[PDB]
């Protein structure tokens, strides 16, 4: 159905509530969390998830990296850290696509913001998951790093003009409380002049709503 | 060059640097801040950006949303929900094709966390950009926002541009002055929403400076 978004050893409980709202942001409530270092349930992470407070009561809590991962069919580790790598590597947009293809069982690794996924931890995983970052800074909050590839996943990837008697009626009026004032000179240039003001007021395509407006501005300037 | 990230009215500095840091993961270093609301500069900002601090550094702030992005002859604004004023809209991926292709300047505008944009500063940009958040929990963060749109626009992917939006500001105001004597404002409590639609039709035509000349020339003519 949706995958999992597990977090490895999560250190601060605010940044458990950071992803959880970038997961609910794009519909996401399979959280997942792996020996937090302060333990669950957390209270710390509450405020920090905003209204997505469903998604940390439906949290799963696991001893280890692996007994998370026992569930699902593919594992995706976000390894957007300092490793490695040895196993095949994609982009978020490339993950997406081939996970909306498989069926079915999707989990997916981030490691801890100060740290990243351990040696061990990276194993579990049949793909490495990496965001493609400017090597000037190169480096993410976990809960931005969560957000990306939520974003990706929710991508999915699965009037009028004019008409055209009261188009001719403004360009017409508009060149007749012209023509009254003297624009069209000179005379040889008057073929040309019409053009553009006819490719001025063409170009836009208006709607007929805003043609009306045209001509109630145009109404009380020509009073 | 590079498109302008625009803060309409920042409320947390800590919001303020978190974008810059999410500005330059995506290559973007081009902050302004349309009056912050705890003003500019702060500390608190300093250690949210991390390492971005090249980007409030250069940061540069603004009295109005129509200085900020003056010299853009694109501007999106971008929002989280369906929007009152009809303009054409696409999603981040979509908006930072455009981008690309497009030249003479982009601004894109981000309103407050939360709150999100004004229905003035909707009014202003030329193109929305909807991020496609769950209509049930749609609310971005301020920082979550500009890193989504930053992030589409790192995936890298004649020819007369539109008007800078001090030209077009400049052709707005020449008419709402002209406008304002013959008593074309007069339905009083109307007043906001005629200047908006006013507003609309008026950077819906994306014309170049010359078109915006040749604009303002119509006017002095009918003027006398």
């Amino acid at each position: 159905a949706v995958p999992a978004i597990i977090l490895v050893r999560p250190q601060l409980g605010e940044n458990i509530g950071k992803a959880a709202r970038a997961m609910l942001n794009f519909g996401l409530d399979d959280l997942r969390l792996v020996a937090p270092r302060d333990g669950w349930p957390n209270p710390s992470a509450g405020p920090a998830a905003s209204g997505a407070d469903r998604v940390l009561q439906q949290a799963r809590v696991f001893p280890t990296v692996a007994e998370a991962v026992a569930d699902c069919a593919h594992v995706y580790a976000t390894t957007v850290r300092k490793r490695g790598v040895t196993k095949p590597v994609m982009t978020p947009e490339q993950a997406a696509q081939t996970i909306h293809e498989q069926e079915g069982g999707v989990g997916i690794l981030f490691g801890p913001e100060r740290a990243g996924l351990e040696t061990d931890d990276v194993a579990l995983a049949r793909t490495i998951i990496t965001v493609p970052v400017n090597p000037e800074f190169s480096s993410l909050n976990l809960a931005q790093a969560v957000i990306l590839v939520a974003y990706e996943w929710s991508k999915g990837q699965t009037e009028p003009p004019a008409p055209q008697e009261e188009l001719e009626a403004m360009i017409g009026h508009l060149e007749n409380m012209l023509d009254k004032n003297g624009y069209f000179f000179p005379i040889p240039r008057i073929p040309t002049i019409k053009r553009t003001l006819r490719t001025l007021l063409t170009k836009p395509s208006w709607n007929s709503m805003e043609i009306r407006t045209l001509r109630g501005v145009l109404s009380t300037l020509e009073k």
